[PDB]
């Protein structure tokens, strides 16, 4: 919502780089990750145990609808926390 945003950009920075996502995109995938009913709240990302019901629902409304505008965010996010969560 404010901090989760830096929270989650310092990471991505630290398990991918330059090829991390930019504020504007993890900020409107969140939007997105709440409105569908996916997430509560920004601090959810630290659940990993919720990555599964969101992983595949980003993945279905892209190969179906055709859009993963979400996705590539996610993918990235999920890609560092991933790692930060296996240290």
């Amino acid at each position: 919502s404010e901090a989760v945003i830096k929270v989650i950009s310092s990471a991505c920075k630290t398990y991918c780089g330059k090829t991390s996502p930019s504020k504007k995109e993890i900020g409107a995938m969140l939007s997105l990750l709440q409105k569908e009913g996916l997430l509560m709240s920004p601090s959810d990302l630290y659940s990993p145990g919720s990555w599964d019901p969101i992983t595949a629902a980003l993945s279905q409304r892209a190969m179906i609808l055709g859009k993963s505008g979400e996705l590539k965010t996610w993918g990235l996010v999920l890609g560092a926390l991933k790692a930060a969560r296996e240290e």
